[PDB]
């Protein structure tokens, strides 16, 4: 009945950089989940796939925290856990399963609900068990119960991921960094960092980042809002980008090139 509830500006609390106000409240408890979830609200986790408008959003806003950020390689982990820290938590004992999940910014949380992942593997693989709190009870799913996709799922309405379980193997440390370098490799391209990640879909046997590229749309620049000159598939936050700017960006490579958000808009 204790939790912290506080006015902040989404800006603060997504990669990308932008964002209005909103009413965050920061959980710890599932009864602090209970109460949280007695009016309309949104999940935030780590803020890597959000394009928050200037406006901010009327919800509550609920973040993840304390019982929700403990975890386990071998049993439960908590859905507010970085996706980055199990990454190198499960190298280091000598599990692998996540390596294909290297360089995504997540929460738990988030990968789940975007089934995040790169050509080398995606969140849906490395999962044995999900709880989600959903219509005021928390209840246990198989992944496959989940309408698992690319970069999709179809959680139960309203329902917040709470904590999962991994499918993990044993394997040699050094085997598993080997193949985390091969990932790291990959990503090589990608800004030296800052964004909400990719912006666009790719389109069926297109690339969204060569495509825009090949348009010349690098560089181009709305306020503090620029398509990265590393990848054309980056928009970046130059310091104090709009989130006005960013979807003018948006619109302007649209009109060259059809292509759909990967980002999600709040509201
Ligand atoms: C530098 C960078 C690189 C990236 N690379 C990749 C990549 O290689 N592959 C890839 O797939 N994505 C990538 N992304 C996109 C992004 O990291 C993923 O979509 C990620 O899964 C989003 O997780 P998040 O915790 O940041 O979610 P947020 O952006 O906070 O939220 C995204 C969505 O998940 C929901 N959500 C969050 N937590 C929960 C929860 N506990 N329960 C239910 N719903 C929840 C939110 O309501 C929202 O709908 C990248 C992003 C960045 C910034
Ligand atoms: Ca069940």
């Amino acid at each position: 009945e204790f939790m912290r509830v506080e006015r902040v500006l989404l800006k603060d609390y997504t990669t990308l950089g932008v964002g209005g106000p909103a009413e965050l409240w920061t959980v710890e408890t599932r009864e602090e989940l209970k109460r949280a979830t007695e009016a309309p609200y949104r999940v935030l986790g780590n803020g890597s796939n959000l394009l928050v408008l200037d406006e901010g959003v009327p919800e509550r806003v609920i973040r993840l925290a304390g019982e929700f950020q403990t975890y386990d390689l071998k049993g439960w982990v908590g859905a507010g856990t970085l996706l980055p820290l199990l990454v190198q938590e499960a190298a280091r004992a000598g599990l692998s399963g996540l390596e294909g999940l290297l360089g995504i910014p997540a929460q738990v949380g988030g990968a789940v609900k975007m089934n995040a992942g790169t050509r080398f593997g995606e969140m849906a693989d490395a999962l044995e068990a999900v709880e989600v709190f959903h219509d005021g009870a928390f209840h246990v799913y198989c992944p496959e119960e989940l309408g698992f996709g690319y970069r999709k799922s179809h959680l139960p309405p309203g329902g917040i991921v709470t904590r999962v379980r991994l499918k993990l193997k044993e394997r040699p440390k050094e085997e598993i960094l080997r193949r985390m370098a091969e990932v790291d490799r990959a990503r090589k391209g990608q800004p030296k960092r800052k964004s909400a990640g990719c912006a666009f879909k790719n389109p069926p046997g297109q690339s969204a980042g060569r495509l825009i590229d090949e348009r010349g749309l690098k560089g181009l620049r709305v306020g503090d809002a620029m398509i990265s000159l590393e990848h054309g598939n980056f928009i970046v936050n130059l310091g104090q980008a709009r989130a006005k700017d960013v979807l003018e960006l948006v619109r302007r490579v649209q009109e060259e090139l059809p292509l759909e958000l990967e980002w999600e808009v709040w509201p």
